[PDB]
DNA sequence: TTTTTTTTTTTTTTTTTTTTTTTTTTTTTTTTTTTTTTTTTTTTTTTTTTT
């Protein structure tokens, strides 16, 4: 089988297509997440000059990336809400 | 030739200045936080247009 993804831009907004049918960003995203690519992570693209700036980042940004890939960023609000409650 | 007198060089002493070194104090750029504003993007209703 063969899949045809698309994305057309209108005005300011952008619309996504699956199998030549208009879809919303979230479901398209979820399909990609099934395929195995975390677009917000940005761990597999390297532009003109960033191959150096892969190494010299401040460690926090690298931790951010490693937290992003690992599906442990969604559990943030849960964490610090529990934190504030228990410290209170 | 020898004796007497003058002048230049060398070297030591001293005094003033300079340099050094640390220490303590001070005040400043640097670094982080928070906010927060802007701008871009988004949505949804309205408007326009088409069959």
């Amino acid at each position: 089988e063969d899949r045809t993804f698309a994305r057309v831009i209108v005005g300011g907004s952008s619309e996504y297509k699956i199998n030549n049918k208009v879809v919303q960003l979230h479901e398209y995203s979820e399909e990609l997440e099934k395929l195995g690519i975390l677009i917000k992570a940005r761990n597999f693209l390297v532009f003109q000059g960033a191959v150096e700036s892969i190494a010299m980042k401040n460690p926090k940004e690298r931790t951010a990336l490693f937290e992003e890939i690992s599906r442990s960023g969604e559990l943030a609000q849960e964490y610090d809400k529990r934190k504030k409650e228990m410290v209170k």
